[PDB]
């Protein structure tokens, strides 16, 4: 529980349970990287965890996503996820604010603004 990889990440984000998230922090000051690094988000597009985690909502409620933030500001690049977009050239730029906006939801925007964000960011 302490080597995290990007598949058992986002199997973990995916069911909605903040349980098991414990060791992100640990792995995160081991082994000298942040979440926003190559080894958890998509090699070909670019697509990072917060992607995935809000891809699937239970009914609109998506509990991991505050511990995920939470721990990403206590360790992260400048860019804590919120500014890192894709690189696809069909989805160049395209950011978490804009997926989270795209299913009809306002609490998500809330938190992901709330956080910090680039409002401005366009793809």
């Amino acid at each position: 529980p302490n080597r995290f990889d990007r598949d058992r990440l986002f199997s973990v984000v995916s069911r909605g349970v903040p349980e098991e998230l414990t060791g992100l922090l640990e792995y995160l000051r081991r082994t000298s990287k942040y979440l926003t690094d190559s080894a958890y988000t998509e090699g070909s597009t670019g697509k990072t965890c917060l992607m995935k985690a809000v891809l699937n909502l239970q009914d609109g409620v998506n509990a991991c996503i505050l511990p995920l933030l939470q721990i990403d500001r206590d360790s992260g690049n400048p860019q804590p996820l919120v500014n890192a977009q894709c690189t696809d050239e069909f989805y160049r730029g395209h950011s978490a604010l804009h997926i989270a906006i795209e299913k009809r939801s306002l609490w998500c925007v809330k938190l992901l603004v709330e956080n910090g964000a680039n409002v401005h960011i366009r793809a």
